[PDB]
């Protein structure tokens, strides 16, 4: 039996509705749910999921560089598997393993539809709109990382500006951009999945980079090969095409 | 030095032009050129490039069940690196290990525009267009394995006429496309580099899968997760979306 670490996630994860209270495994649905299940087929394990006590995806304190979330337990070997939109990142790949991509990805800027805006230059130029992205996540690194000018501009902003602009959750940044002049910097799969269900809402400019998402293992494990396998089996078969499918489509905008 | 594999294909690798002789790994330019030179730079190697003798990028004889191509070099330990636009595949992972993908992409469509064809399965559904696909390729062998339904009816249609629609390179296809009524199943990102010269071609429909390109070594390689890191650090810095800008109406 493994133990699989993941977070609550729309729609990669998400609490089933129910009137009466669930035990379990039957707590939870969602595409990593399927996806889990799907692994679990290919390669004959059970699991427990178990929910990430500090409900962070994992990253490293700039002062110490202790690790969180759900790359702590895996650095610890408290998780066999991190089942979960969980980035592979060079910080993240010299400390866990991942298996090959699941999804592909990148940042993205998610806003209101009808401005001028058409790109993280036009916001880069500004203060009047406000913009961030989730605190610590795999989107701010990659904006405290960056050399080009535009990015390195955009980050200074946000630094500076912690404690307005940055937000805890993909929820919190959703809600910033429907209630005030805000645009979220986020990954486009999520992206995706509002702006289905928002009509209002629209990605701006394309993607800024490129990553993907992938399940994490302790570095060393022998599942990270294990899964790729099960993970290329899956998408040549049109599985993970039909999984996305079930999980985003919405009935237009 | 390592000793890296790899195989013309236009624009990941050509061979440099020069008024005077060339020699060495100054013989080669492109995307997966400039790829290697990074990887050096990060990683701290020193390599020689070899054109793969066959030709081929790597498949499975379903009669003797013997490799071929950049694929089998690695097997066989006469390449320590594949560095060319080479998918990775279950059964190719199943053989040799890869770096996690430096390029992602998918099967779609190359043909002409203004047609009345929007899909795969407008495609699978008639005969009077011609369409296929590179022999033997990680292409064809989806339409082989799948069991969806409308490509499952087009391998059927492919391996019954391979001698007249497969061809053996993206160069062939494309010159199907140019002189014929032929649609050609290929990868997305070669289309990309097609279209934005020919602007009388398109990509028909979406992307009908999803695959990387990565760096190939042999099962067990220590270079496969280092070649990963080195990778992620170029995508982070936007060195690879610089060096897809360069290389690709
Ligand atoms: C849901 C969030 C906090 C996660 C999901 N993937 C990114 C990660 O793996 O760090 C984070 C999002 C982001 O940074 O835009
Ligand atoms: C250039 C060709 C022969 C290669 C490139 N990638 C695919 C591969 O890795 O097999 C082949 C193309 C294809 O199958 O459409
Ligand atoms: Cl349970
Ligand atoms: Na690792
Ligand atoms: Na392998």
């Amino acid at each position: 039996s493994l133990i699989v670490t993941t977070i609550l996630e729309e729609p990669y994860v998400l609490f089933k509705k129910s009137d009466k209270p669930l035990y379990g495994n039957d707590r939870f649905e969602g595409y990593c749910i399927d996806l889990l299940r799907e692994l679990s087929t290919i390669l004959g394990f059970t699991y427990e999921i178990r929910l990430v006590e500090d409900g962070k995806y994992g990253a490293q304190d700039d002062v110490n560089g202790q690790w969180n979330g759900m790359v702590r337990e895996l650095i610890d070997h408290k998780a066999d598997l991190a089942v979960a939109p969980l980035a592979i990142t060079y910080v993240r790949e010299k400390v866990i393993d991942f298996s090959k991509p699941f999804m592909t990805l990148g940042i993205s800027i998610l806003y209101r539809k009808g401005t001028p805006i058409d790109s993280a230059d036009d916001l880069a130029k500004q203060t009047k709109i406000e913009y961030g992205a989730v605190e610590d996540g795999a989107t701010m690194t990659f904006f405290k990382k960056s050399k080009i000018s535009t990015y390195d501009k955009m980050w200074a902003f946000m630094s500076s500006r912690r404690q307005s602009v940055l937000v805890k959750s993909n929820e919190e940044g959703i809600q910033r951009v429907l209630t005030s002049d805000y645009a979220f910097l986020m990954e486009s799969t999520t992206i995706e999945f509002v702006t289905q269900r928002n009509c209002n809402l629209t990605q701006i400019g394309g993607l800024i980079d490129s990553k993907g998402y992938g399940v994490g293992t302790p570095m060393g494990s022998p599942y990270a090969d294990k899964i790729t396998i099960a993970i290329l089996q899956l998408q040549e078969e049109g599985k993970l095409h039909m999984m996305k499918e079930k999980w985003w489509r919405g009935n237009g905008c």
